[PDB]
């Protein structure tokens, strides 16, 4: 929803460096399209559809859990607004500073919790679901399955493709802050 | 839904002290987001998934009611607006102060509500849910189920990941507060 | 939603009394809050895991309707309506003034409404509910169950804590109007 | 929704009667309070929870439809937004002439229309429902059904509640609405 | 939802003519009105509540199909956003003027496409569905239907209702648009 | 949602062309209006009403995640993202310039990334679905279902409706584009 997000991300398109300005804001704000618009609805039906073949009952509840702590979309709200808490900091910093050492040691150590926090998640995703690529066949041997029980994913192929989308623009967003570090490092 | 609470944050935005002007209110914002964005649909098939191993009518109702009081969510929800009340009132305040010992003694009063509120609240979800981990298996044994009924709770995982998340921060809250009384016990 | 109710409650922040001013609108907010964000989707599943022992079709239905006539929620939603009434119009009164003892026999007026629809809708949850506590268990002998059927509510704990909460707030709503007719009437 | 509406009820408060001004503006607002707050949910479920005694396949279609040509709901979201027209037109009509035996007999055309409006409605809701009570059991004998079949009604009491609440409320306008003409009447 | 149309409409409420100022626009804003706030929710079971008199999986599916190739709901928003275009053209163009024949060929041209358009939807809506007058049984017997498969609509008569409401009220906009013509040719 | 996109396409009505001005545009807008109003909710229901000739548990899901590898929707959110984006950049590129040769090198390099991204979708919806018509009936024999079992499609002509105009307006986008190359080509 729009409402007045226009206010913020134009408030802080100012105070900002040669790529803060355009190139780190777009792709910030692409990401956020992606997980409204479109990524949302594709994991709506995760569990509704999750499919086991047995008939022993709760079988289903422990095996999704089992498989998926944490769904992928949850995941990724929780990243952007890790990454856009140093950002906004240092906007409302600079509203203050025009009310040169500190503040430059303020911004410098924006740019490194975000390069922290998106490796962080980036580690997490492949430590939790051994890579990006989603399987349909999942084999369950959970208490109370008996023995060992074949479940079925919903949609896997959508949510690969997604998931390698989100992967990859993270991967381009930590590169332009590595440049911006290095840009004001030569500068000292 | 953005609406028009930039308005409201931004005018309290002023009227604080050293660390209520930012680190207090980014982290209220923090827990809003978090509670909005992504916990508040984890809760969504809370009894629409959960399954009990039993085939006498009216067991599920009662199991689901006796282990679960009250949902994690509506606790939070009620959590949020306590304790944004003395900050709300006091915003308000100064207002028409500038429309000292008084307005001393009505700041140091909000942040001492607050504390009692974020205590409650969180000694309240340690006795009704007997620790912050949330089991896979529930016994009940409530009547009309014969004996003990085994029933499955829905995304077990998860909720502990967002419970655990939900408690940390308010604990830092406290402490914010706690130093806040301090900061000014000594200027007196 | 925020919407613009901003202006309208910023708008009515003014033309108060000493309590009128904060108090009794701090409260008012506080109900709306309560119902909307938190209470609302608590009944969001009155009917549908709604359960009676019996193979008879159609008894579901009337045992449903003969003990909720009409659901706590809407009740609250009537309720809210009505006493938001008499403030709304003297507060747009005071505008035309601006554009004294009418005036202040209007606006002693508003309250004296305010504190019967408050009685009178707090006596209705009494006597049509027998009570603030919802049972887990209700027997239907309504036409065309056959003799006695027992049903089960859903989430009946958790209605009740809301239920209390909402019957308590309105207590004290009352308190402060009838505090509000004793200050005007001693200054006559 | 708010969203704009406030300039449009405050941009017609203005242009009206001694009792145009207020009186016959809050109980517009009241009624579209009712439906959408509170009334537009009670008849969500009116098809999904209708039940009918039979194993005829498509016997629930033809009941449904023999009964409920047109949901209340329905008829009452027409009935407003007719209402709302006469005052519209001659709201915007005072705007040009700002831009007087025309433009009094623009305003007394308006108050006409309304009051046939109104009783049109009325006059429906009576003819096609015999009455405003929603009875529980329904008698079908529509092809394809075999015989008669009983089909019972979801939450016929609370539907009762508000049907009633509506006439009474519609009632209520035509009244201000025929003291309108009589008081331009005498004053020609 | 409100949002920002009140500047659509408010900006386009000016450069009209005599019946293009007012009669035009709450015609066009009255179908939008019943297409959203009533009519947009009688058609959401539509498929869910289709039933078929048979056990073959996929009938349902292709008897569904082949009897409603596109929904009305689709076809009336189809219908909206083309009629709606050569308004907006000329909306902004006159901006452009105060930034004649050109003018006078521009907005004659308008009022032309508007005619066409309408009458061909409301060509299709008779050609497709052969009258304005939905049925309760459809006989279906494409593949895979073993012979003929009786199928019953979900509320025939209500979409019956609103079916000739949006037809009558399309049929008085050419009435106004041909006089438009009509006023402007003897005018030269 | 409107929210606040009339400052975004008015912003950007400005600082175009004879065709960007207003053809460019309406047609971009005419493709979010059909994918939001009408579109998004033809696909609704596109694995819910997927059904399978079979008994094997499992293979409804394999057999939609076989054929509809990413939904058409999410297609053309995709692509409405990728084609607004260049025309964004240069939006904030000019209001920089206010506040020649590299400014035109920049607008001609937006129009060039516009036509490729709409071309490569565009072949994507091609070598994916082999061709823009959906059929009623798809064979599926990916494990685990047994031999070929016949699947049947939700709505296959109304999403063939759909898929022809999104198609057909992407190829008038094109064209557009071409021109505006080719007409600032001859200037030099």
């Amino acid at each position: 929803d729009w409402g007045t997000l226009q206010t913020i991300l134009g408030g802080v398109n100012k105070h900002s460096t040669s790529i803060g300005k355009i190139w780190l804001t777009v792709l910030f704000i692409f990401r956020i399209m992606i997980l409204v618009v479109a990524a949302k609805e594709v994991w709506g039906d995760e569990q509704a559809d999750f499919v086991c073949n047995t008939l022993q009952p709760g079988c289903k509840n422990v095996c999704y859990d089992h498989y998926f702590p944490i769904s992928h979309i949850r995941l990724w709200a929780l990243q952007l607004i890790f990454v856009s808490t140093p950002a906004l900091l240092v906007a409302m910093h600079v509203a203050y500073r025009r009310h040169e050492g500190s503040l430059w040691w303020t911004y410098t150590s924006s740019i490194f919790f975000r390069v922290i926090f998106e490796a962080a998640f980036m580690y997490v995703f492949y430590v939790m679901y051994d890579g990006f690529s989603m399987q349909r066949l999942v084999k369950c041997n959970a208490w109370p399955c008996p023995n060992t029980v074949d479940c079925f994913v919903s949609r896997p192929t959508e949510k690969t493709v997604f998931t390698v989308f989100m992967i990859a623009v993270s991967g381009i967003c930590i590169l332009l802050n590595v440049t911006e570090l290095c840009y004001l490092l030569i500068r000292y």
